[PDB]
């Protein structure tokens, strides 16, 4: 099992070890929020292919792992979630 004391670059970047994420149908900016009520706006600009990969998720929960560049370092980010509405995907992330 991963050691929970391993430095977590999501925590350093957006303020949560397991942030909530959202990806719309009209933008390739991945939103990372420390809470579902948070008002700030940490984003990761996904490439078109990365965003298309998230959008293969259906309305049933599944997982996709993306290699995101945080602080110039490639971090495997594990996105669990689903298509939550006609035009939005959302879930929780870990890293």
């Amino acid at each position: 099992m991963k050691d929970d004391l391993d430095n977590n670059l999501l925590y350093r970047y957006c303020g949560a070890t397991s942030p909530f994420w959202r990806l719309p149908l009209d933008s390739n900016a991945l939103q990372l929020a420390a809470s579902e009520e948070a008002v700030t706006s940490h984003v990761v600009p996904l490439t078109p292919e990365q965003a298309a990969q998230i959008r293969t998720m259906s309305v049933i929960t599944s997982s996709v792992t993306l290699s995101l560049s945080l602080f110039g370092e490639l971090v495997p980010v594990h996105l669990v979630g689903r298509k939550v509405s006609r035009k939005e995907w959302a879930g929780t992330a870990s890293a």
